[PDB]
């Protein structure tokens, strides 16, 4: 039986906007001034 990994799958292509993007969020925070 599979559904986590078809999920994971589908949720790995997700890996760029929310949640993903706190880590490009707080990137521009850092090294520039906040």
């Amino acid at each position: 039986s599979v559904s986590e990994i078809q999920l994971m799958h589908n949720l790995g292509k997700h890996l760029n906007s929310m949640e993903r993007v706190e880590w490009l969020r707080k990137k521009l925070q850092d090294v520039h001034n906040f």
